[PDB]
């Protein structure tokens, strides 16, 4: 469902709980393909709470098994992701995602 590719190693010890704040830094694309957002640009990490259903699948399981520090290639199937419906505007069906994400703290 999501494959989890590293850019940098994190410290391999430290993981997300269950219920904890993640705080991170990413970049979204379309499978070879459209930039669609990143948080990197305006400098302002993107923030959630797993267990809590606020992000897509392949997204919260990719942060989850990752330690603090590292960065890595999320690749993201659709059923992972939006499906068949997609996401309004930005996303199209069957949409395959890829996400350069790196967990910067817990909280
Ligand atoms: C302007 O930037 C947007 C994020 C954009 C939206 C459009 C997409 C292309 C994208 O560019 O992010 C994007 O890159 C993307 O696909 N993301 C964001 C990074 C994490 C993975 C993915 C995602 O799941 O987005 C999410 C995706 C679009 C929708 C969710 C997918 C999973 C599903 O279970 C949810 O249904 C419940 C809906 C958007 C989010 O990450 C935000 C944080 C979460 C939500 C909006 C909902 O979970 C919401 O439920 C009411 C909440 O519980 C939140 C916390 C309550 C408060 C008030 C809302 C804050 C809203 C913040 C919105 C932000 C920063």
């Amino acid at each position: 469902g999501v494959q989890v590719e590293t850019i940098s190693p994190g410290d391999g010890r430290t993981f997300p709980k269950r219920g904890q704040t993640c705080v991170v830094h990413y970049t979204g694309m379309l499978e070879d393909g459209k930039k669609f957002d990143s948080s990197r640009d305006r400098n302002k990490p993107f923030k959630f709470m797993l267990g809590k259903q606020e992000v897509i699948r392949g997204f919260e399981e990719g942060v989850a098994q990752m330690s603090v520090g590292q960065r890595a290639k999320l690749t993201i199937s659709p059923d992972y992701a939006y499906g068949a419906t997609g996401h309004p505007g930005i996303i199209p069906p069957h949409a395959t995602l890829v996400f350069d994400v790196e967990l910067l703290k817990l909280e």
